[PDB]
């Protein structure tokens, strides 16, 4: 079971290998290139006002990078992209990709499908104004605990001792809701959680 | 002022009119369509825990519905779609649309642009801890104002009066951070903003 459409597309791309931690795309770069991840994983990241790194999302094999620029012709990169693992990345100009689409739209279907599957996950994960309020209070709770005397110093920030159940009691939501928000914050490079302890970054 | 490709796409569609509040796509519908709003607006809804109505998207003229199922045909989700206003919606089978894509990929491009903009909106929610707290305090401030006696009844919820500087001064953040948060809240379909006037939904 070969993939004729993919290898056709790939022959039109410049394929380069990036060691882990190397930067593929810099913030502010003119967006004129579409990327396809042949192998490996990347992190899409932005910075704080104090220059601390936050992860918008991870992109894996089969994902494209820079799809928005293909349609919106502004256009400067909003995010750095850095190799999470050693990766192989295919590169094509927007101009070349637009002519290929005309000839074989299956490759547009490929690009569209992987966006759609990424949209699906959050089709679920929603939350209203209340959930956003709860999120604020959880952050408040974590920030305040990291400031208190009984917080332990950690290479990545300040370590605090609190369960998800206790956060939920304070903030007025279920421990399941806390789990989801904590997992989100950990995915985003804002905290780490292990056992009953949480490391709040930057503090 | 002519869009021949759209006319071509629409000639392959069945166009239906829906009065406001009427359902377009029911819960658990096996996904095989592909909708295009010709006129008006719709709401995408889900029930939360216990069973209260919640908005996933407000979609307007030129927007697609059912575009995620195009790449996952047969999909059943718990969401449903309702007419916000009187609307006119073109529908087409995924099967037929796939035949059209080979001829002219332009409609798939418009659909994909919508999906790409949505991924970008989702990215703008991130999100440091201080930021998330400020966001919650801003939401809190708007929500409490909508509960006050001097709030006005609006079809979409409660209409309140407050400036961006007033919000910033109260909460303790820059005017730039207030703009960023209100925009985020509007993109999340939680409020609408028009000058001093803010409508808090629900
Ligand atoms: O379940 C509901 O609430 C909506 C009402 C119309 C059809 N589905
Ligand atoms: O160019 C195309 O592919 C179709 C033909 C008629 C309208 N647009």
């Amino acid at each position: 079971q070969t993939d004729p459409t993919l290898e056709w597309f790939l022959s039109h791309c410049h394929i380069h290998k990036y060691p882990s931690k190397s930067t593929l795309i810099h913030q502010g770069e003119k967006a004129e290139t579409l990327y396809y991840i042949v192998k490996g994983s990347v992190a899409v990241l932005i910075k704080d006002e104090e220059g601390k790194e936050m992860i918008l999302s991870y992109l894996n094999q089969g994902d494209f990078i820079g799809e928005l620029g293909l349609f919106e012709e502004g256009q400067e990169r909003s995010a750095w992209v850095r190799a999470k693992t050693a990766c192989e990345v295919a590169e094509i100009s927007y101009k070349k990709f637009r002519q290929l689409i005309q000839v074989n739209p299956d490759i547009l279907m490929r690009l569209s499908a992987q966006m759609a599957r990424r949209l699906q996950v959050t089709s679920e994960k929603v939350g209203n104004l209340a959930f956003l309020l709860v999120t604020g209070r959880i952050a408040q709770t974590l920030l305040n605990l990291a400031k208190q005397p009984d917080a332990m110093t950690h290479p990545d920030g300040m370590q605090i001792k609190i369960t998800r159940q206790e956060i939920g009691q304070i903030v007025g939501c279920s421990r399941e809701t806390v789990g989801r928000i904590l997992k989100m914050l950990e995915d985003q490079n804002l905290i780490s959680a292990h056992g009953k302890t949480i490391v709040v970054y930057g503090t």
